[PDB]
């Protein structure tokens, strides 16, 4: 059925972290990384007497960081005042007179120019033009895609049930906070409180995503700034861009794996717990996914509800009865455009052919496990596939922009 | 009292198909590919040719020849004369002018055989030549097998025979031969068949050995024997013995679990298929053992099966049970001298507090992690104090000998 329940709780991770065997191999993992902290510091400070710890990479990527608390502030403020109140109004004299869709068509007008306007060139136009650097212009661009999800969802899930017609108002301004800092994308007034927050939970969960932000923070700055520094100095056209592209691998599927763990897991059960959610299914088992139709186990569940719960969906209704791969390139094209806006103006750098590039590569994965082919010599092929072709594109990309697009 | 086999299919082969635990050792065979890959096309482009080329290993076998026929005649040696010795005792018993004069005459010499032919021939071949450490390994190996085995089929039978009509049952030579390549240490003619030997299985097992062998080779030539160079050359000052302890970590791990796997699951899993052996128990779940006095998990069965049953239930009948933990003193120093004799004539090095320290160092590992403690906090301190408690002692016996025997 179409909508959203609690079945699902506390962690897929949790779930498996407290099993034997997968528990002993995740507190090895864990002495295997802070072993790999107190090597690389002890061996590096008595060889050289520094004991440098860098810290010149996030003082730099931040740089501007009360333009983007101010600009957040205000745009929070926006979103939580504007589409509630503009709603509030709408529905409360929809059907009183206007018998023709011209209160619905001035007002959803209205609304519309405020969502591209406001909410749309305002991040864009601060962050453009004070010349954000790329964290800090992240995090504007991530939060405006952000609150134009929730104001589209919270204008879409309202918007039917008043016109299907007694007329059924907006929620309580209490509720609506809540909604705005809640861990999902999907507009609810129903969440289940669990009994009470763990005070001391939400301390060790958020010492857990500081913790792993400053241990990928220091691998990237130990790791992957010196081949930063070398694919700098020597950046057009040389052969020996090969040897960091089989040089960044093992880092990239380390950061690629504390990164997912932080914000997926980490961040949002401490926000989960502080708000009691109950949910808490943040994303499935994708290393166990095996195609797109039907049987996909999306790494990231809330993009995914909302991607195919109003795109999709509304894209099949209007567009035909049964070109259902019209409504699903539909679906690839809106993602696509978006991502391609979203790295393009968060790096400073129009290239369109990554994501697409990476759903070609997505194709050969699925294809080659989904020919009913459990051997493991393919899974194997897959996963090593995967990485190396995720960091030859990563690679590239970076060259692109470094090289070819820095010079005329 | 007495082992009789019930398991099968190690531990590996039920739990490596568990799905999560299954595609996480997909994921760790894809980075081991990825590894030595980027590692051998890194230094292509930076030194010039490839950079394995098997010098070591041609030091490490040497002797091979000689290892060849001792092996031949240890194996025929143990092959014929306990068990003829053993067949000569059998039939005229009971029928002695003094009753225990023939065993006296008999067990005297089968000692002279256990300590001349089996305990002094291969040790006196291995010397006499002074074979290279790792050909010198295999003949002690292949001779302490022997032993054991001999001691074995003559504890197993001896008691059988003397207690009391046909009260004296000696088994055929041809299934004594296959015990001479059986998975154990205690003997039977207790052992199932499979229905068939898989030549696909063994083929598998026996590439997978050899790639592991060749890995482990590759890793520990790589990534440690220049630092064994340096702990050669300047070993005294603190300084290169710190920067050793705090680098051999990594490496050092990978080629234990590495040489694990390959020794213990698949060269036992290949001989265990060809001879259709049923009970595949080789190793307990080591990362789960929990303390010492009881309920204690080995990471070899085999090996605890001999010392348990051979030396600790007969030094419960040397001394009255209420001294049995102080008797049992003696099992550990049963181990103890096994074990220094293996190591110093195997190294050529005479340093026994070794083993000794390795029991301290597991006792208070068993300390930190039972008590029922299971906090994740002491279990991760855990196995950061085994990862660089077996590093930081590797090292200080490497630097003994090659510091305080080459210099004084
Ligand atoms: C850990 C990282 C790994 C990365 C490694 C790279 C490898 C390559 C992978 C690429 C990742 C790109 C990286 C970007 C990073 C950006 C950062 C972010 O956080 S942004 C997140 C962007 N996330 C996505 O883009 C999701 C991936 N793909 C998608 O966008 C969608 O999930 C999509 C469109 C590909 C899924 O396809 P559907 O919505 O289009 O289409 P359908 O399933 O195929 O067709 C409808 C049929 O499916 C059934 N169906 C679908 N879902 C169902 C459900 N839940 N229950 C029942 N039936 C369902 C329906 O019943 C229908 O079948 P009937 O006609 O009824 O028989
Ligand atoms: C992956 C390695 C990582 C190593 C990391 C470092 C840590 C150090 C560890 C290890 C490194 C060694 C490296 C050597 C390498 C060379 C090559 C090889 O393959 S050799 C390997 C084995 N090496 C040994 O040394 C033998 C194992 N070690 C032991 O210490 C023994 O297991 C030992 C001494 C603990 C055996 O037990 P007890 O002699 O303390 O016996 P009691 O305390 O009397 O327990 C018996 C009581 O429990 C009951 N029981 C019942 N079922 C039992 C059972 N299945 N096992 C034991 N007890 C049982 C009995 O009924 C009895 O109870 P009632 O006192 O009579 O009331």
């Amino acid at each position: 059925e179409q909508g959203k329940i609690f079945i699902a709780r506390r962690s897929l991770l949790d779930e498996l972290l407290e099993v034997d065997h997968i528990r002993t191999i995740y507190h090895m993992f864990i002495a295997l990384l802070i072993l790999f902290i107190l090597s690389t510091l002890v061996v590096d400070y008595i060889d050289e007497g520094r004991l440098v710890l860098e810290f010149s990479l996030l003082s730099y990527a931040f740089g501007k960081f009360p333009t983007v608390v101010w600009t957040w502030w205000i745009m929070f403020l926006s979103t939580f005042s504007v589409p509630y109140f503009l709603f509030q109004h709408w529905a409360t004299g929809y059907s009183k007179s206007s018998h023709p869709l011209i209160r619905s068509l001035f007002h959803g007008f209205l609304f519309m120019i405020f969502q591209i306007g406001v909410l749309g060139f305002g991040p864009t136009y601060v962050v453009l033009a004070y010349t954000l650097p790329p964290a800090s212009r992240f995090i504007i661009i991530f939060e405006q895609i952000r609150f134009v999800m929730k104001a589209h969802s919270f204008v879409r899930e309202n918007v039917p049930r008043v016109l299907n017609s007694s007329t059924v108002p907006i929620p309580t301004v209490n509720q609506y906070l809540y909604f705005l800092f809640a861990p999902t994308l999907i507009y609810r007034d129903s969440y289940p409180r669990n009994p009470t927050v763990r005070w001391g939970y939400v301390a060790m969960k958020f010492a857990q995503v500081f913790g792993c932000f400053f241990y990928v923070y220091y691998i990237f700055e130990r790791l992957c700034a010196p081949l930063f520094r070398n694919i700098k100095q020597e950046p057009f056209s040389a052969r020996v861009l090969v040897l960091c592209v089989f040089n960044s691998i093992l880092p990239g599927v380390l950061i690629l794996f504390l990164t997912f763990f932080a914000f997926l897991h980490c961040w949002l059960n401490a926000f989960a717990e502080m708000l009691r959610f109950g949910d808490r299914m943040f994303y499935k088992d994708w290393w166990n996914s095996t195609s797109y139709s039907n049987y996909y186990r999306t790494w990231n569940v809330v993009v995914h509800d909302w991607l195919y719960y109003y795109a999709y969906k509304d894209f099949l209704w209007f567009f035909s009865k049964r070109f259902k791969s019209a409504a699903m390139l539909a679906v690839f094209a809106v993602s696509a455009v978006v991502h391609e806006y979203a790295l393009a103006v968060c790096l400073s750098f129009f290239y369109p052919v990554l994501f697409v590039l990476f759903m070609f590569f997505g194709m050969a994965f699925n294809f080659i496990v989904n020919d009913s082919r459990k051997k493991p010599i393919w899974n194997v092929l897959m996963w090593t596939s995967l990485f190396l072709g995720n960091g030859v594109l990563l690679c590239f990309y970076s060259q692109e922009w470094y090289a070819r697009q820095h010079c005329p």
